Parts: structure tokens; C-alpha cells; sequence
């Protein structure tokens, strides 16, 4: 149910140019996972009943960066500031969601469709909307479904973003990568989740909760068996996530 706003031809030119520059910058800096987390934490605060939070540029504000769920994201913000300054016409909201999309692409992931026009909003959402890694399926549904309005399929597919990157004991407290190849976007997150724990690889309780839920589990299996199906449903879910509250909810 989206109606995307009209942006000027100069705005579109800058999107295109910024997308190319983000590719090169993110690849060189090795920060795709962090950029994906930044985009996801920007968007994931959306509350459908109040139309508050969501991907509207507010993650740049010191007050939002201070949320405990956002430890380490000040690094991402600082890393993007010089590049953003080359594209003064773009909203931060658009810029961060573009950086998220590019992060997925440059690590070998699906091409997530991108539409411009998010406006930067003045007020961050209240803290505490982002998911708790120590919790389980009910919690995931409260956050992704009751607040964000995404589906059970979306929950599982988006969890697969853990296919890139790592936790850090100085940020969340958890430590290490989910996969043996943490700068490669693939279905390995689901193959590891299924195989049991392997030395040196991380599983949050929230990841584990996918295995014992009756709706999540068949999706895990599908994605572990079929990376193409993972990529389709991942791209669908990331697009929806990046558009929460934008161009209609
Ligand atoms: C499902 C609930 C989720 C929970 C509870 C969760 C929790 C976490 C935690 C605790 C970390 C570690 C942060 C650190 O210590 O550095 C992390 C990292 C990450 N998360 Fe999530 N996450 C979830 C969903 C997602 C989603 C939906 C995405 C993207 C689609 C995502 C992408 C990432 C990425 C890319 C990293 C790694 C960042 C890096 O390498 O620096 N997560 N997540
Ligand atoms: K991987």
C-alpha cells in the first residue's frame, strides 16, 4: 500500500551518485554490517498504532545514539558524515536507508528496491522499542508485528541480516560472528543455526527462538535449503522495513 512521493530530478541524481559512492566507501571501510545495523535500528523503532519512530533520520541525534540498543552506532554515524556532506540535498533518513541497501548489495546480497523521499523528523522515538536479544518468539512478535507491523515471514528473513557481521562485548556484551564468512551475504546464518553451535560462532537467544517456534521453524529450514528463497523474502522484508511509516505506514 505505498504511494511514493515525487522528488526533483536533482534529488534523483544525488541518490544515484550517493549509491555509487556508498558502495566504494562501505567496501573499502569493511563496515557493511555496521551500516546495515544502523539502517535497521533507524527503521525498527516504528510503532504502527501511533505512527511514531521509523526511518526518519533521528538516529543521527546524540539522544537516540545514546539508547543502549544503539551502542556503537555513533561510529557508523561519524563514518558517514563526510560522505553525507557531499550530498546536502538528500535527507539523512534517505541516506541511512540507502547505506543499508548498499551494505546488503556490496556483500553479495539481493538488490533491495529503494525509493527516495523520506523526510528528516525532529523528534526521536522513545527508547526501548528495539528487540532484546535475551528474549524469544513472543517478544519478537510484539516488536516486529505489534509495533512495526511486519510479518512472521519478515521476522525470520530479517534475522538473516546476522549473516553479516558480529557482536562486540563492549557494545551489546555478546561477542563474535554468526558465520564463518561475516562480510558475505548468504544463507549461512540459517545453516549455522540449524547445525548446532560451533566453536567461535555466536547464537543469541533471539536467534535460537526461531528454531522452536512452529511458524518460524519451517522458514528457517526453507532459507537453509534455498538461498534464492531467502534472498527474495529478505529483499521483500528489508524493503518493508526501510519504508515503515513512509509513503503510507
Ligand atoms: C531479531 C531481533 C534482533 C536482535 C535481538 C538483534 C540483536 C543484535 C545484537 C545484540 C547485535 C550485536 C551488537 C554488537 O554487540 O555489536 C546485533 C548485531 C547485528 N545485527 Fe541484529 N538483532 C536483531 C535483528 C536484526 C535485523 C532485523 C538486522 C538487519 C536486517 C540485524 C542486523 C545486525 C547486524 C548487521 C549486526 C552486526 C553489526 C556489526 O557487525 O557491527 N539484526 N544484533
Ligand atoms: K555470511
Amino acid at each position: 500500500g505505498k504511494s511514493y512521493p515525487t522528488v526533483s530530478a536533482d534529488y534523483q541524481k544525488a541518490v544515484e551518485k550517493a549509491k555509487k559512492k556508498l558502495r566504494g566507501f562501505i567496501a573499502e571501510k569493511r563496515c557493511a554490517p555496521l551500516m546495515l545495523r544502523l539502517a535497521w535500528h533507524s527503521a525498527g523503532t516504528f510503532d504502527k498504532g501511533t505512527k511514531t519512530g521509523g526511518p526518519f533520520g533521528t538516529i543521527k541525534h546524540p539522544a537516540e545514539l545514546a539508547h543502549s540498543a544503539n551502542n556503537g552506532l555513533d561510529i557508523a554515524v561519524r563514518l558517514l558524515e563526510p560522505l553525507k556532506a557531499e550530498f546536502p540535498i538528500l535527507s539523512y533518513a534517505d541516506f541511512y536507508q540507502l547505506a543499508g541497501v548498499v551494505a546488503v548489495e556490496v556483500t553479495g546480497g539481493p538488490e533491495v528496491p529503494f525509493h527516495p523521499g523520506r523526510e528528516d523528523k525532529p523528534e526521536p522515538p522513545p527508547e526501548g522499542r528495539l528487540p532484546d536479544a535475551t528474549k524469544g518468539s513472543d517478544h519478537l512478535r510484539d516488536v516486529f508485528g505489534k509495533a512495526m507491523g511486519l510479518t512472521d515471514q519478515d521476522i525470520v528473513a530479517l534475522s538473516g541480516g546476522h549473516t553479516i557481521g558480529a557482536a562486540h562485548k563492549e557494545r551489546s556484551g555478546f561477542e563474535g560472528p554468526w558465520t564463518s564468512n561475516p562480510l558475505i551475504f548468504d544463507n549461512s546464518y540459517f545453516t549455522e543455526l540449524l547445525s548446532g553451535e560451533k566453536e567461535g560462532l555466536l547464537q543469541l537467544p533471539s536467534d535460537k527462538a526461531l528454531l522452536s517456534d512452529p511458524v518460524f521453524r519451517p522458514l528457517v529450514d526453507k532459507y537453509a535449503a534455498d538461498e534464492d528463497a531467502f534472498f527474495a523474502d529478505y529483499a521483500e522484508a528489508h524493503q518493508k522495513l526501510s519504508e515503515l511509516g513512509f509513503a503510507d505506514a
